[PDB]
């Protein structure tokens, strides 16, 4: 396991613990952010992904 | 667990569960306090939390 | 089966006999309306669907 | 077999000859037009599609 | 058969053959008059027909 | 393998080390820069990618 930064199209930058994967449930974009809350953000509002190094 | 929606015409919805795609509709399924099946879009939501 | 209402991005407010659903051929949204008449529409049209009580 | 009307986003009116379909190769919205020939438009264009009667 | 496709930024392409989904990417691909293997979104494509 | 050039909506020319693909997880188009850096974009910002001779 991997963490990953996502750049949004509202200009944020959001690092994730491991890899972000679409929600099975929703088709949303899921994540757990830095404080171990899981999250769900549209596709659409994601610019880049890449992994952190 | 009870989520959050939020919406990009900047609506705060709390679902009764976990929201999920409608089998025939395609739309996002939720069910309200009220205990109500409602769809929203899911090109109309900007984010989704599980409720604290 | 049970009746809804369908609300628009155009500002209409449709309701349906019988639950609407994703046509096999087309990929859009088909319903019967209150006259008994079959239609589609784009998902990406759709608001809001809701069960009427 | 019976014939479609389509009402386009650009305000066109197109009558297609039997049900129009997702094209398998492409993913478009395949038709026959009342001059026997095959067309295909975009899902994204098409407001509403409904059967002539 | 040879097909034309029109974008919505007004372009004409003769394509080479049928149009596809691209299994990797999910563009529209397509063959170029000169045999090249090029791909554009379908969201891009306004119009696809078979060229007389 | 074979190197791509993809050009983006935005209006950025990017140059792929092998052919780009959905990703598995995201459902976002992964590449390899020509850095030898993964990545991922939105197909919808993807308006050309071609192979290179
Ligand atoms: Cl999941
Ligand atoms: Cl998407
Ligand atoms: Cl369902
Ligand atoms: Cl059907
Ligand atoms: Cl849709
Ligand atoms: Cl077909
Ligand atoms: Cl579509
Ligand atoms: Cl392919
Ligand atoms: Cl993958
Ligand atoms: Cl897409």
């Amino acid at each position: 396991s991997s963490n990953y930064v996502m750049h949004t199209n509202d200009g944020r930058t959001i690092v994730t613990d491991g890899k972000p994967q679409t929600d099975n449930d929703t088709g949303m974009i899921s994540y757990k952010d830095a404080w171990g809350n899981k999250q769900q953000i549209n596709r659409s509002d994601v610019k880049q992904l890449g992994e952190l190094d």
